[PDB]
C-alpha cells in the first residue's frame, strides 16, 4: 500500500468518523451473515480482502456486529509478521469502519488497546518475554497501520460506554497522542532488561517518517500535528536511556572481563567467580549495544564507548 492509497482511505474514513455512509434490499440472511464471520475467522491474510469486501457491500451484518466486533479483535491481535497481511488486514478494517463507523471502532479500538498493557508481573523466563514482546511489536505496528489511515485515532473517538486499559485511563486536560501514549507505556515494562530497546528500534525503521522532521509524506495522515514532536522527545529521551545503560554494562563486562583474564592467566583455571557473573552480564549488555547502534545510525548520533571482544 502506497501513501496515495493510504490516504484515499484516511479521506474515507475521516468521514466515515464524521458521520457519512462512504461504503457503497442487503442479504440479512443467518447464513450470510454467519458465513461473513466465518470468512473473518480464517485471518486477515494476503487476497481475504476482496471477497469480504464484496460481502459488506452485499450483506446486512448489523444484528451480528457485537460478534464481529469481538471475531475481528481476535483476529487483528493475530495478525502474522506479513507486510501483505497487514495490507489485507488495513483494507478490511477500513470497510467495516466505513460501513459502520464508531460503533464498529470504538469497542474494537478499546479492545483492541488492551494489548498494550505491560504486565503486572516480573518476567519469569526470558524465553517467554521475547515471544511476548515479538507479540507487542506485531500489535504495535498493525495499530500504526490503522492510525495511519485515520480509523484509530484517538482515546477521544471511544464510547464511555467501551473500556479502555488501566494505562490509558483517568486522563484529564491536555491528551498525548494515543502513540505516544502507547509507547510511553510498552517501552517501560522491565527497560534495564534490554528487550523493550527492539521495540523501539523495530517502530523507527518501518515508521521512520514520524522521526524525520523534513519528512512530510504521513503530514495529512497524522490526527494531532503534536504527534512528530512528542514522538521525538519520547525516543530522545529513550535513547540517552539506552546509551546510560549501555555504557554502565560496558563498565562491567570489561571489568569482570578484565579480572577473569587476570585470573586465568595467575591460575590456568577456565572458570572463576568473574566469568560467571559476566555471562549473566553479557547477553544484556549484547541487546542494550546493538540497540544503541541502531539507534545512533538512525538519529544521526554518535554512540557512547562501547567496545567488546568477547567469546
Ligand atoms: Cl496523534
Amino acid at each position: 500500500m502506497d501513501d496515495g492509497r493510504k490516504k484515499e482511505l484516511h479521506d474515507l474514513n475521516t468521514r466515515a468518523w464524521n458521520g457519512e455512509e462512504v461504503f457503497p434490499k442487503l442479504d440479512s440472511s443467518i447464513k450470510r451473515n454467519t458465513g461473513f464471520i466465518k470468512k473473518l475467522k480464517k485471518g486477515f491474510v494476503k487476497g481475504s480482502e476482496s471477497s469480504l469486501l464484496k460481502d459488506l457491500s452485499e450483506a446486512s451484518l448489523e444484528k451480528y456486529l457485537s460478534e464481529i466486533i469481538v471475531t475481528v479483535t481476535e483476529c487483528l491481535l493475530n495478525v502474522l509478521n506479513k507486510n501483505d497481511d497487514v495490507i489485507a488486514a488495513v483494507e478490511i478494517i477500513s470497510g467495516l469502519h466505513q460501513r459502520f463507523n464508531g460503533r464498529f471502532t470504538s469497542p474494537l479500538l478499546g479492545a483492541f488497546l488492551q494489548a498494550f498493557e505491560n504486565p503486572s508481573v516480573d518476567i519469569e523466563s526470558e524465553r517467554d518475554e521475547l515471544q511476548r514482546i515479538t507479540r507487542v511489536k506485531g500489535n504495535l505496528r498493525v495499530f500504526t497501520e490503522l492510525y495511519l489511515v485515520g480509523v484509530f485515532r484517538t482515546l477521544d473517538d471511544i464510547e464511555s460506554k467501551d473500556a479502555i486499559p488501566n494505562f490509558l485511563q483517568k486522563k484529564t486536560g491536555r491528551k498525548d497522542p494515543l502513540l505516544f501514549s502507547i509507547l510511553r507505556e510498552i517501552l517501560n515494562y522491565k527497560f534495564k532488561l534490554g528487550f523493550t530497546t527492539t521495540i523501539a528500534t523495530a517502530f523507527i525503521k518501518k515508521f521512520a517518517p514520524l522521526f524525520r522532521d523534513d519528512d512530510n509524506s504521513w503530514d495529512d495522515l497524522i490526527y494531532d500535528s503534536k504527534l512528530k514532536g512528542a514522538l521525538q522527545s519520547l525516543f530522545k529521551n529513550f535513547i540517552d536511556a539506552t546509551f546510560a545503560r549501555a555504557t554502565e554494562l560496558h563498565k562491567k563486562v570489561n571489568k569482570l572481563q578484565r579480572e577473569h583474564q587476570k585470573c586465568q592467566i595467575r591460575t590456568g583455571k577456565l572458570r572463576d567467580e568473574y566469568v560467571e557473573e559476566y555471562d549473566k552480564l553479557l547477553p544484556i549488555f549484547i541487546r542494550f549495544k546493538t540497540s544503541a547502534i541502531t539507534l545512533g545510525e538512525f538519529f544521526k548520533l554518535e554512540i557512547p564507548e562501547l567496545h567488546h571482544h568477547h567469546h
